[PDB]
């Protein structure tokens, strides 16, 4: 990796488009305009990415190569990047504060700010946008993760009377339905904010590596089938592979995916009835969880319930709501993103269901079908310095008053009902709101305050 | 990295789930029934990830640990891993057959194969589908950039009457909306596969490494703009921004965001009039591109054409279509995706606009807004060897017949009208058909066959 490449092209050459004598570029992270957005993913960035020599001979001489043949001129600024080696030993005069990670923010407040520390390197804080503002992904899988874990504990709480089991209700299954290794990890990690069920094993060494938890890992798994291991004792022996799979792990939990050829068949005559034997017998710490994987979500969830209720002892807990035996679950683990799981609850609180029957696999939902567009997360230009004169800096389109941007130096404050505003023009120093609550984060190089994934977890807590 | 740990969970625990005495596990990988996919992304996994030595003493201890706390249980199998390190110094034993980089096969049929080479690693096969299924999204990247060259194609040639400049026309903004530094690189360079114009430089790295080019690089850029370099001269300075920004680029092309405060006040009044006269005088190796980046997309191209036909000099082309002079061009940077490209010229061609007045640039639309859903990319058991017998192995979901798999040992033939068939139960080996145009591209830990960035290029032209 090489800081001097990991930009937008034109950001090469924005140092030409300044005005002259600009000491000072400062600019501000927002989730512009979902009322709450998780501030998280930020200090991955800053350590892997940001922190200790980033700039060195062969890294200029590289960009410059490069740069020299993609723009087809010699557009980069050598003189910038080599003033940070040689005065900094290549450490990035930046200073970054931030909202605390896991902190519940409204939308349309600072998140973060970035600055230059040292008024050759104006040039330096917007650089750094395209790298920083890929924050938007740990930060919309954060959100859209709790957003479902709020809309699980409403419907649990409705129809069992707790939260039990709540943060391993909702699986990560998003391995393969991502665009990369490096994405795996960070989406992986941005769910575990909120659950504890991954089958995404990138997430758990970046959370190790860069946050830290007192538990050995964040994240944590069940043995599973997939259609590979049944459909290989061939079209005729569904009911081997599901009796080897359940005999194999008596012990443990276990996912069977049983739409290999007919679901509906595979929960009434081969669990249900051929097989019934070995499911009714298995411990309340090692059930048996059908998997559908097929058909209409909502329909498929609601057909196996039925089917599965009048094979199996359904109790009526304290709420009305029906309940399988302990040794008994549903995990719908397709087609499932933040609609579809509340088509689920809601259909299956219709129908008079209990949700502790009904555990969720999201793998696109959760982890790919997302942009920076849901959240408008946004990196803006709010104020310079030019020949001495600090000014408040700022887009308005015409067209688009949800584009409009912050003005001037920025600070979060707590309100007197303990709500958060965003002060603008430096009104912050006004001390009319108390203390700015963003950190430095990063400074000259270093990292200056980080968080534990346990601190993050805490921060993000459901009311 | 270590592909023991990159891998979803429970294909740790199907190693025990498997029939006994099941020599051979083949699994193929197709875009089920954008009616034709750009194979293109395997040979960076094979090189990055599945090639060598990718199991060492360390990488088994390592695993081991953390699986022992991720399913609170020693399910792993240090046996099968430890034969992989002691028989083949760490290198996968495993044969992937894959269609040719570049080619540009219809959906349903099979694009690659994974098999084990020894009857011990059987459980080897589906390790690796996790890692070789990312590859659904290059091959997504490659065939949406691919479809929008082909709506570029069919407007210019009616509203011009040639392609001149088509590689150039849709450029990608999306290096700060993708979800990570690797997805950036990966999904850059699977656009390069169709266009020539990127900002995202980390796809510059990955093509030079992973695929080679004769030209220096596979893609380019010009200076260009931003808010915060407009802004940065105060509200009531965006004249002089303008003016500092085309003159410090006067003789290279150069994008200026025009929409800081009034997009259409900037055209008609700024460019239009104010520096009307350092626009005029440009070289038609070096236009201003006026970048709009807000409103209605359709709406604003039309409304900023109409606005720069009444101050700068429009001439009729052969079609009966308007042109600006050749020193002025327009990008719609902004909410481009394949619909929204398809809503503008179709909109530009309705007034009479000939397309070689517009360029795309695409962020999310580009790199990040896809799914592995939209092309329905996926990875299945079609044939194992159980006792010795090869048995022809699909999955049938009664209620989505869709998602039905293919039988048995599968190959990819030209049928006699030059279009593509995959044969299923090994009718490959009649030789009814020619011959399988799948070829090794991976075998025992070496990439056997690799194919040129201008190979690919050259499979995934236009007709
Ligand atoms: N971990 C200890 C706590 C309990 C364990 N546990 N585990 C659960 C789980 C864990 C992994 C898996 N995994 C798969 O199905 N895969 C892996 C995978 C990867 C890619 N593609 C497809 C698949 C199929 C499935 C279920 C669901 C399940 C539970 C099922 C009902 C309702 C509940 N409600 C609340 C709390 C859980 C509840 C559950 O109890
Ligand atoms: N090497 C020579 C290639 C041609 C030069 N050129 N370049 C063009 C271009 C090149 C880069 C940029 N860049 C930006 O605007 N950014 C960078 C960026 C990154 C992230 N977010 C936002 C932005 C804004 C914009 C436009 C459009 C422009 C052209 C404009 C009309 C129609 C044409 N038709 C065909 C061929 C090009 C045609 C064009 O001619
Ligand atoms: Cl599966
Ligand atoms: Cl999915
Ligand atoms: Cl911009
Ligand atoms: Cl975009």
């Amino acid at each position: 990796f090489n800081i001097l490449l990991a930009t937008d092209s034109y950001k090469v050459t924005h140092y030409k488009q300044y005005p002259p004598n600009t000491s000072k570029v400062y600019s501000y992270f927002e989730c512009r305009e979902y009322e709450e957005t998780v501030f998280y993913g930020l200090q991955y960035i800053l350590n892997k990415y940001l922190k200790g020599k980033v700039v060195t001979k062969e890294k200029i001489q590289e960009a410059k190569d490069v740069y020299k043949e993609h723009f087809q001129d010699d557009v980069f600024n050598e003189k910038g990047w080599n003033y940070i080696l040689e005065k900094y030993d290549g450490h990035l005069p930046i200073e970054i504060k931030a909202v605390p990670e896991g902190f519940v923010i409204p939308r349309g407040n600072v998140l973060f700010t970035v600055e230059n520390t040292d008024p050759e390197c104006y040039w330096l804080t917007n650089w750094i946008e395209t790298i920083l503002v890929q924050s938007w992904y740990p930060i919309t899988v954060a959100t859209n993760s709790r957003e479902q874990k709020k809309i699980l504990a409403k419907y649990l709480l409705e129809t069992s009377g707790n939260l039990d089991g709540l943060e391993y209700k909702l699986h990560d299954f998003g391995y393969r339905g991502v665009s990369s290794q490096e994405t795996a990890g960070i989406g992986a990690s941005a769910h575990l904010v909120n659950f504890k069920g991954t089958d995404t094993v990138a997430g758990l060494a970046l959370i190790k590596k860069y946050y830290g938890t007192k538990d050995p890992v964040p994240g944590y798994s069940v043995p599973a089938a997939e259609h590979s291991t049944i459909t290989a004792w061939g079209k005729d022996h569904e009911k081997d592979a599901f009796e080897h799979i359940v005999t194999q792990f008596s012990s443990v939990p276990v996912s069977v995916v049983s739409d290999s050829y007919d679901i509906y068949n595979a929960c009434e005559k081969i669990w249900g009835e051929d097989l019934r034997h070995l499911i009714v017998s298995r411990s309340t710490q090692a059930p048996l969880i059908i998997r559908p994987d097929s058909g209409n979500p909502l329909d498929t969830v609601l057909k196996v319930l039925e089917i599965l209720g009048k094979k199996f002892p359904v109790t009526e807990n304290s709420k009305g709501y029906k309940l399988l035996p302990p040794y008994l679950r549903v995990i719908q683990g397709d087609g499932v993103d933040i609609n579809t799981l509340q088509e689920i609850v809601e259909g299956m609180k219709q129908k008079m269901w209990s949700i502790e029957n009904i555990a969720f696999g999201s793998g696109g939902g959760l982890l790919q079908k997302l942009t920076r567009d849901l959240l408008n997360c946004s990196f803006k230009c709010s104020y310079v310095v030019t020949n001495g004169l600090g000014i408040n800096v700022f887009k308005d389109p015409v067209a688009d008053p949800n584009k409009r941007s912050k003005k001037g130096r920025l600070s979060l404050h707590r309100t007197p009902a303990g709500n958060f505003v965003t002060l603008e023009e430096g009104k912050g120093d006004l001390e009319e709101y108390g203390q700015d609550l963003l950190h430095t984060v990063f400074k000259n190089g270093k990292v200056t305050k980080s968080y534990s994934f346990d601190e993050i977890r805490k921060n993000a807590q459901l009311n």
